[PDB]
């Protein structure tokens, strides 16, 4: 019961976010999993690949401009600004509260979340694949070749720009053709990133797991881990151990007073 999971709440010194796509989704967030996982002639799994970076950067970069662009209009919900509002209340009593999230829409660091492990990157970081080197871009567009492109509807022409033309490293000398700072399919997860993770599941007293379920990605990889070390997890989603059913913006606000 909310009841007894606040009892839980207020003992609980190191808490575990798992935040999934339904935080983003409520939002307006083009999460694209599921029924909304396309863009034009081709699914979202056909578009965030190494393989298909490779063949067609230009189309790769026409569909991940669309997604920065997309939130311009974007605000962050009553879930995230609980789960922020929480981490500052609790920072200050000298508890922990840290945001683990494979979101790469940063509506978690507009929100105030400081604790936040992006397990797969985000859409505001690019990656040099010359140089490597990694860079927070806002920039809008990325580049002025992108300008007034990636329009969702298919049949749309592709933009077909030379990859001189496409996103460059701005670093002295490189000028490298730069990709988007995501964990793309078949991509393996950065060892830092999990190891942070691995350390922050092994030392906290509760978890939640919010937008999303243990029972799927990437939840799967860390809530049960936590439940089988005798560590309250409570589930919260639009579908010890609680459950807490309805929309983040509604049920997080209560939770976490
Ligand atoms: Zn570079």
């Amino acid at each position: 019961s909310m009841a007894d999971f606040r009892k839980f709440f207020a003992k609980a010194k190191h808490i575990v976010i798992i935040s999934g796509a339904g935080v983003s989704a409520e939002s307006g967030v083009p999460t694209f999993r599921g029924a909304g996982g396309y863009w034009r002639k081709w699914q979202a799994q056909d578009l965030a690949t190494p393989l298909a970076f490779a063949h067609n950067p230009s189309r790769v970069w026409e569909f991940y401009h669309y997604r920065r662009e997309v939130m311009g209009s974007k605000e962050t919900n009553a879930g995230h600004r609980a789960i922020a509002e929480c981490e500052t209340r609790l920072g200050k009593q000298g508890r922990r509260v840290v945001v683990i999230t494979q979101n790469i829409d940063e509506l978690h660091r507009k929100a105030g979340t400081k604790n936040l492990l992006e397990i797969h990157g985000s859409l505001f970081k690019t990656r040099c694949t010359s140089c490597g080197v990694v860079a927070e871009n806002y920039k809008s567009p990325i580049c002025p070749a992108l300008s007034g492109k990636g329009a969702p509807e298919p049949g749309t022409q592709d933009a077909s720009i030379p990859v001189e033309k496409l996103p460059r490293c701005e670093e002295a000398g490189c000028g490298g053709l730069l990709r988007p700072h995501v964990v793309w399919f078949g991509e393996n997860l950065d060892p830092a990133i999990l190891e942070e993770v691995d350390r922050e599941l092994a030392h906290c007293d509760l978890c939640l797991v919010v937008g999303t379920s243990s029972v799927v990605y990437p939840a799967a990889m860390f809530a049960p881990q936590v439940a089988a070390r005798g560590v309250p997890v409570a589930e919260f989603n639009t579908e010890f151990r609680f459950h807490f059913q309805g929309p983040c913006g509604t049920t997080l606000p209560e939770a976490l007073a």
